[PDB]
């Protein structure tokens, strides 16, 4: 007879235990009386006067278990009343065991799609009904079926077509057939990602793709700012929902993590959602994590040389006693080459990994550290190994070594190499021969008009004897100079043998003379060494040959002269060691006319 009326709910439909919910009954003809029936009963009865309105308020403060049901709104004029409102399913949460909703293989999902949705509760004869949060409330209504072979009770959903506009939020309920209007509390916020078909968002982790267990790290996932809400997802499955987002410069989804542990490395992929809706997913980037598997950290060596000429052949030796899977190299912290995988060796009681580089570029030059890891976790990665830096020379002028201090030293004495070259280098390099340290300092401007560099050794001790060799190169340049020509410290005072020293002609001889000195041992020694106090210059070594039981050595001088004060000292050394001397000798003065 007259205009049917309208039934509004604020809030949604479904609510909560002890939450207060009003109803409104709204129309603009009249107003002689409101009438709210409950299942087909008059439930409540609103008069408009003792103030005259047009639409009517129905509070329910605190709402309990016998609130649920269907409700509809009719009004009277004069004396018409006006049929009845569209039915109201008012809906109560709470008595039941909370249900579980998961996706049964990804919430990843192509435009105009379905998914499949598993949701899991305890009761046996239950009906379950799927949900969406949008301005259209959809539902799916189901029957719990149980897998024979998966022992358990469940339903599941196909939800669709997934269409790239709305935000799809999914919430699964359950129910008892008698009891249609109190449902289960709702299962877990289970959110969809489509694989929109707008423009892709940029991915970035600014601490790196590589992160030691235990830190915090940031990820960022820019794109077109049609967006409103970021998500962020995994193969290995997680779900992460930022709505507000940094304003400056942009929307630009940040997600922080404090800590690192299992559950935070994978293959990650931003999803994006707007006004004009998804968006294609972003490319895929691996997050690793190390630091796991703290006690067997691996170890590294390089063949032949951490030092190499360019076009040779390298091989770098990962290593480790424990039962790792694979083993993977990184250059600076970043990733370089590819995984290898680990060989049992049977006379070391080692797990071995040979990474093959050859020719060996310019590029090379860095410091590689290698980790350890399994197949069925690809991301979860060992301790980095105690680093190993790598060094490429070549094409140059070779950068001489100063070698102050002496050529020979005794423990123990403080040493200092300073290395010098005439192109204006902006950074030196030492090395040791056999060994796997390299050092590197900027070089300052001397007063002459070229570059040096000054490098402090400690204690001059047992291990300090041996050949180095100096490198330099510029501040943008990556390929670094030829050596100079070896350096060859010797270090006195470790074998316990001690020879002493004679001369043939007289002290006094004049600038024009010829003197022989010699020194032996009756203790057997291959080699003797000839030391001036000061030498500058390398001293010359010269082989054995015994007179009687005693070896001795012959030293030559032809041509004296006066700027020669004199030769001092004699060392002894063998063939076992080529660069641990003897200790010193009996001086002996000589002075020259
Ligand atoms: C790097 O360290 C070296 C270490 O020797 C510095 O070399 C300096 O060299 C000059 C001469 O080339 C030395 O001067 C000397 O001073 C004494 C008196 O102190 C004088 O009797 C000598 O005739 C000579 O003039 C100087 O002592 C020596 N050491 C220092 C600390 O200056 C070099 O300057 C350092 N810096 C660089 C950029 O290489
Ligand atoms: C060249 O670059 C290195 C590395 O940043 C720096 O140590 C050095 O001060 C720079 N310039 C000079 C003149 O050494």
């Amino acid at each position: 007879s007259l205009p049917k009326p309208i039934l509004r709910v604020q809030p949604d439909s479904v609510v909560s235990r002890w939450t207060k919910v009003t109803f409104f009954c709204e129309e603009t003809i009249g107003a002689n009386e409101y009438r709210l029936y409950k299942d087909g009963k008059l439930y409540k009865t609103v008069t408009k006067n003792k103030k005259p309105a047009n639409k009517a308020e129905f509070s329910l403060s605190n709402v309990d278990l016998s609130n649920a049901g269907q409700y509809e709104c009719s009004y009277s004029t004069q004396y018409k009343s006006s049929g009845y409102s569209d039915p109201l399913k008012l809906v109560v949460t709470g008595h039941y065991w909370t249900p579980s909703l998961l996706a049964q293989a990804s919430p990843v999902v192509t435009s105009g799609g379905y998914v499949t949705l598993q949701c899991e509760s305890w009761h046996n004869d239950h009906k379950f009904i799927l949900t969406v949060e949008g301005p259209q409330k959809l539902s799916w209504t189901q029957d719990s079926q149980y897998n024979y072979s998966t022992r358990k009770y469940h339903a599941l959903f196909s939800v669709g077509p997934v269409t790239p506009n709305q935000r799809w939020i999914c919430r699964c309920y359950s129910y008892d057939r008698n009891r249609p209007y109190v449902w289960s509390p709702p299962s877990e916020s289970v959110e969809l990602l489509v694989s929109g078909n707008l423009q892709k968002p940029t991915i970035k982790a600014e601490p790196g793709s590589v992160i030691t267990s235990k830190r915090a790290m940031t990820i960022w996932c820019q794109g077109n700012l049609d967006a409103e809400v970021y998500f962020l997802h995994n193969e290995g499955s997680q779900k992460t929902q930022s709505t507000q987002t940094l304003q400056q410069p942009g929307n630009k989804g940040k997600f922080f993590i404090p800590s690192m542990t299992r559950q935070h490395a994978g293959q990650y992929r931003c999803y994006c959602y707007g006004s004009a809706g998804w968006s294609q997913p972003s490319d895929t980037l691996e997050l690793v994590v190390t630091g796991i598997y703290e006690h067997y950290k691996p170890r590294l060596s390089v063949l032949p040389s951490p030092v190499v000429t360019a076009g040779g052949n390298m091989t770098l030796h990962c290593a480790s006693d424990f039962h790792y899977d694979k083993f993977i190299l990184t250059k600076e912290d970043k990733k370089f080459g590819n995984s290898l995988d680990t060989e049992h060796i049977s006379s070391s009681r080692q797990y071995r990994a040979l990474f093959i580089i050859g020719p060996t570029t310019p590029t090379h030059t860095g410091t590689f550290r290698c980790y350890g890891y399994f197949k069925n976790a690809p991301q979860l990665w060992s301790v980095p190994s105690d680093l190993q830096q790598i060094l490429i020379s070549g094409l140059s002028k070779k950068p001489s070594l100063l070698t102050h201090q002496g050529h020979i030293l005794d423990p123990g004495m403080t040493l200092t190499l300073q290395c010098y070259s005439d192109i204006n280098y902006d950074r030196f390099a030492l090395h040791k021969v056999g060994g796997a340290d390299i050092m590197q300092h900027s070089s300052q401007q001397t007063d002459t008009g070229f570059s040096v560099a000054n490098f402090t050794l400690g204690y001059v001790s047992s291990s300090t004897g041996g050949q180095y060799r100096c490198y330099g190169a510029h501040n943008l340049s990556s390929e670094w100079s030829a050596s100079s020509e070896p350096l060859d410290i010797l270090i006195t005072g470790q074998l316990p043998l001690t020879p002493s020293l004679s001369v043939k002609p007289n002290h006094t001889v004049h600038s024009g003379e010829t003197v022989s000195l010699l020194c032996w041992s009756m203790d057997s020694v291959d080699t003797f060494i000839l030391s001036k106090e000061g030498s500058a210059q390398q001293p010359l070594r010269l082989k054995s040959k015994s007179h009687d039981q005693q070896s001795q050595a012959e030293f030559s001088m032809s041509a004296v002269t006066s700027h020669l004060s004199g030769t001092y000292r004699c060392y002894g050394a063998q063939n076992s060691s080529f660069y641990l001397l003897s200790s010193a000798s009996a001086p002996v003065e000589l002075t020259v006319s």
